[PDB]
């Protein structure tokens, strides 16, 4: 028995047939691509006013740190699945210094796309379903591994005249890791101005793009936090609320709700295949 994977984590959600997954300002905790296996399904972006149909040779990308408001429904006579592929910070971090030379023209593109739709081409689809196949890979070296998303996100962001991977210094990754330092606290907008030495007209810019008060955004943060902890294996739904900074079940229930569109419970069995 050797380790599991930590460049990546990959997430797991059963579509039913003609159901509609409704997600309402989830902060999107770090880069993460999904796909759907088979079939076709109709995904609309409520930020940028946008319906697309995707297809198992699809991916869509969604920035870290921004804040989401979109649909997913089934457009299939089958019961499809959704594969989500979180890349983690370290390996992140990897591709930001990875491609050779400076990109001249990167300097001009904006970075107002939070999610991004990609077509594959026939090695992309290979690359990323034996990544998703098992839980080692292995015979993919972290290295090409490297290489090819380097690649993959230089070649959807040249699409899009966007930047998907952004640096460290980013306002809204600093609001992000130090809310998440402290998840429990009960923060306030000044006191995130003043422990990051920020005026506050840069630090509410972040929030006036996203669209959300302060309050929202930490709940958001929160929601994302319970989800991670469901993901480690913790199950009890009293530790979820109350290690993810909640003054109770119900708030959380409420929130989580209000969120991703179903209750804690039952994100809990799309995740786990578990039921009470
Ligand atoms: C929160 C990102 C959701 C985007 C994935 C598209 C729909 C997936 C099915 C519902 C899953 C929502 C939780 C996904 C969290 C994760 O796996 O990283």
């Amino acid at each position: 028995m050797r380790e599991n994977n930590t460049s990546f984590l990959v997430n797991v959600y059963d579509l039913k047939k003609f159901d509609t997954y409704a997600f309402n300002k989830v902060f999107i905790d770090d880069y993460k691509i999904f796909w759907i296996n088979k079939g076709s399904a109709k995904l609309v972006d409520k930020n940028c006013l946008v319906s697309y149909t995707i297809t198992a040779s699809s991916v869509v990308l969604l920035k870290k740190n921004s804040i989401q408001r979109f649909s997913l429904m089934s457009l299939s006579d089958e019961s499809i699945s959704v594969c989500v592929l979180t890349i983690k910070n370290k390996f992140v971090n990897s591709l930001r210094h990875y491609l050779q030379g400076d990109l001249m023209i990167r300097n001009l593109y904006n970075e107002k796309k939070d999610l991004l739709l990609w077509n594959c081409e026939l090695n992309d689809i290979s690359v990323l379903g034996e990544i998703v196949s098992t839980y080692d890979q292995t015979q993919y070296s972290e290295d090409f591994l490297k290489i090819f998303f380097s690649g993959f996100f230089s070649k959807v962001e040249k699409k899009y005249n966007s930047i998907f991977i952004t640096d460290d210094l980013d306002a809204m990754e600093k609001i992000s890791c130090l809310v998440k330092s402290d998840i429990t606290r009960n923060w306030r907008w000044a006191d995130i101005c003043g422990e990051l030495r920020t005026n506050r007209m840069i630090l509410k810019k972040e929030l006036e793009s996203r669209g959300v008060k302060f309050r929202e955004l930490i709940n958001s943060i929160r929601i994302s936090y319970s989800i991670s902890l469901m993901a480690t294996g913790e199950f009890k739904i009293k530790q979820i609320a109350y290690q993810s900074g909640f003054a109770s079940v119900s708030y959380f229930s409420t929130v989580f709700k209000s969120t991703m569109n179903v209750a804690p419970s039952e994100y809990l069995f799309m995740l786990t295949g578990v039921a009470e």
